[PDB]
C-alpha cells in the first residue's frame, strides 16, 4: 500500500458539515462514505441528505438524533431505492417525520462491506476504496479541543465507540515520540473544530480510540 493516501485531492469528499446538537454523526460519516462510492463511480460529488437518513431509517435499526450506524444507514439507502440530495432535503438537525421523495435521489447503493477489525486491512480499504465509514471514541476533553497535530489520547478505548467518522486517507508526520502515522478523519463539528474540521488520528497504535473496530462501505 502506499505511505500516504488522501482523497480529498481526488474529489471523493464534499466538504465538512456540521450536524449541531443531534446525536446523527452516524449519518454524516455514512453520507461521506456514499459520496465517495458514487464519485467513484459517476465521477459526481453530490452531497447527500443527513436528515433523509435521520427521519426515514428508523427500520434498518436507527434511531435519528438518538443514534443509529452507519451500516444501518448503508442498508436504508439500498432498501430504500435511493437517498435525497442535501439540497433537495436540507438538514434540519432534529428528528422528524421522514420527507423522502425519490424523484429527488441521486444516490444509491448494493450493500456495504465490513472490513477486517485490523489497522492493516482498514489501511488496505482506505488504500483501494476511498473514504471509509468508521467508529471512534470521541468522549473527551482533548477531542473538544483539538487543533492540529496527530491526536493521540492514553484513555481512548478500542471497544467503546460513540462518535461516526469518516477515513479520507493516512499519512505520516515527525513526531517528539517517533509515533508518526496518522489516520486523516473528517469530522462533522464544522470547519472551526480541528483543522478545518479535520483530525488526525494516530495510526497503528494498537487500533487507538477503535478506528478500525467497526469500519466499513458501501457498495455502488
Ligand atoms: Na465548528
Amino acid at each position: 500500500a502506499p505511505r500516504s493516501v488522501d482523497w480529498r485531492e481526488k474529489g471523493y469528499v464534499t466538504p465538512v458539515k456540521n450536524q449541531g446538537q443531534c446525536g446523527s454523526c452516524w449519518a454524516f460519516s455514512a453520507t461521506g462514505a456514499l459520496e465517495g462510492q458514487m464519485f467513484r463511480k459517476t465521477g459526481r460529488l453530490i452531497s447527500l441528505s443527513e436528515q433523509n437518513l435521520v427521519d426515514c431509517s428508523g427500520p434498518q435499526g436507527n434511531e435519528g438524533c438518538n443514534g443509529g450506524l452507519m451500516d444501518y444507514a448503508f442498508q436504508y439507502v439500498q432498501d430504500n431505492g435511493g437517498l435525497d440530495s442535501e439540497e433537495s432535503y436540507p438538514y434540519e438537525a432534529t428528528e422528524e417525520s421522514c420527507k423522502y421523495n425519490p424523484k429527488y435521489s441521486v444516490a444509491n447503493d448494493a450493500g456495504f462491506v465490513d472490513i477486517p477489525k485490523q489497522e492493516k486491512a482498514l489501511m488496505k480499504a482506505v488504500a483501494t476504496v476511498g473514504p471509509i465509514s468508521v467508529a471512534i471514541d470521541a468522549g473527551h476533553e482533548s477531542f473538544l479541543f483539538y487543533k492540529e497535530g496527530i491526536y493521540f489520547e492514553p484513555d481512548c478505548s478500542s471497544e467503546d465507540m460513540d462518535h461516526g467518522v469518516l477515513v479520507v486517507g493516512y499519512g505520516f508526520e515527525s513526531t517528539e515520540s517517533d509515533n508518526n502515522k496518522y489516520w486523516l478523519v473528517k469530522n462533522s463539528w464544522g470547519e472551526e473544530w480541528g483543522m478545518g474540521g479535520y483530525v488526525k488520528m494516530a495510526k497503528d497504535r494498537r487500533n487507538h480510540c477503535g478506528i478500525a473496530s467497526a469500519a466499513s462501505y458501501p457498495t455502488v
